């Protein structure tokens, strides 16, 4: 038995396999913070009908693109009901830090 | 079984012995004979050689298809590793924006 999985150069990931169907959208993008530090802000959409579990996290980069440590930050739930959309968000853990990087994860049934 | 996306473009899932892992980037477009060429990345994150499949679509200033007769879902080889640029003509001048859209099938 097989699924599918489509992904668009936006962001956008769906996943068919059997009974199990998930379309979500992923971005993020950093605003300029106070005292040097940048904030990360995150877009995770569902565009499917029924609730869908996910974790989150992000990562942060220096200019080197070396990753910047990130004291006591660990995988966060979420539970993203149909079509809903939630706004994530972090504050950069040092002044270093030019750049984050969104992460997403799901369980494929 | 997971996968994994990131805002970046990866992707990466792995199901029992299946495993896949790559990154997808955003399209550019330039201008090419009174048309437009669009360009997208596509890199392995794996050590192993994989193969999907891959089309681009072509959307006029509303938003709205532009039909390109012929042209459908192509299959790339990626090396472990490997970064492939992918590219595709406008069919006409209507065509203002593309996307580029990756598949593949999953198993246990």
């Amino acid at each position: 038995h097989t699924g599918g999985i489509m992904i668009s150069s936006t962001g956008e990931v769906r996943v068919d396999n059997g009974s199990f169907h998930s379309d979500v959208d992923v971005s993020a993008v950093t605003t300029q913070a106070e005292a040097g530090f940048l904030r990360a802000r995150g877009t995770i959409i569902s565009k499917s009908p029924k609730d869908q579990r996910l974790q989150y996290k992000f990562t942060w980069y220096d200019i080197n693109g070396a990753t910047v440590e990130d004291e006591g930050v660990s995988w966060k739930s979420l539970k993203l009901h149909g079509k809903q959309q939630m706004q994530v968000t972090a504050l950069s853990p040092n002044a270093t830090a030019v750049r984050c990087e969104l992460y997403v994860r799901e369980a494929i049934s």
